[PDB]
C-alpha cells in the first residue's frame, strides 16, 4: 500500500506514525506541547506539529533539534538550535562549526523556527534530497538485517522511518552527542 521504501518519502499520517514510534523508543524526544506561540498546521494534530529534543551535548555547547514535517518534499526536514554553556543563544556561524562542511555549504541556512509565531533563529537543513537518501539507508538497513538473518519481511515499517533518519541526521552532525541503536 505505502510506496515509503520505493520513494523514501512520507506520508503526514505516517509523519505522526513515525514520531510517536521515535517518541516511544526515545522519550527524550517529545511531540510538541499545545501553545499560542505555535503556528499550527491544519494538516496536522495540534500536538503532533513537531518533534523536539532538548540540550543535546556538543563539544561547551548545546543543541535544541526539531524535527518539522515538510510538505513539498513529503519527508522530515531538521532544525538546530545552538547554546553556550551559561544558556546564551549561539551564533549562525557558530552553529556552522558543528555541521559537516561539505554537507554544511550545500543544504544548510539560517532562519527563524517557522512553526513559532515568535522568531527563534536556527540553522536549517534543507530536505531537498532527503527522499534519495532515506531511499538508499532503508534499503542498506535491509540488506543488514538480510545478511543477519542468514545464519523476507527484513525490510523496515513506516513507523521506524524517523530512526533512520536521525541515525543520517547524526551522520551529519558528529560533534553533537546523539545516537541511536536498534537491535
Amino acid at each position: 500500500k505505502s510506496t515509503f521504501l520505493t520513494t523514501g518519502q512520507i506520508t503526514p499520517e505516517e509523519f505522526v506514525q513515525a514520531g510517536d514510534y521515535l517518541a516511544h523508543m526515545f522519550p527524550t524526544w517529545k511531540w510538541n506541547e499545545e501553545s499560542s506561540d505555535i503556528s499550527y498546521r491544519d494538516f496536522l494534530p495540534k500536538n503532533k506539529q513537531f518533534l523536539i529534543i532538548r540540550k543535546v551535548p556538543a563539544d561547551e555547547r548545546y543543541y535544541d533539534l526539531y524535527i518539522a514535517y515538510s510538505t513539498s518534499y513529503r519527508v522530515p526536514k531538521m532544525y538546530i538550535v545552538g547554546f553556550n554553556s551559561n544558556g546564551s543563544p549561539l551564533s549562525p556561524e557558530q552553529m556552522f562549526e558543528d555541521i559537516s562542511a561539505d554537507y554544511r555549504t550545500k543544504t544548510a541556512t539560517i532562519e527563524k523556527l517557522p512553526f513559532y509565531k515568535n522568531s527563534v533563529l536556527s540553522v536549517s537543513i534543507h530536505p531537498c534530497k532527503h527522499a534519495n537518501v532515506m531511499k538508499i539507508l532503508l534499503d542498506k538497513v535491509r540488506v543488514v538485517r538480510q545478511r543477519r538473518r542468514k545464519e523476507i519481511d527484513d525490510s523496515l515499517r513506516v513507523d521506524q522511518y524517523l530512526i533512520v533518519f536521525l541515525k543520517f541526521i547524526t551522520s551529519v552532525t558528529p560533534s553533537i552527542q546523539h545516537d541511536y541503536t536498534m537491535e
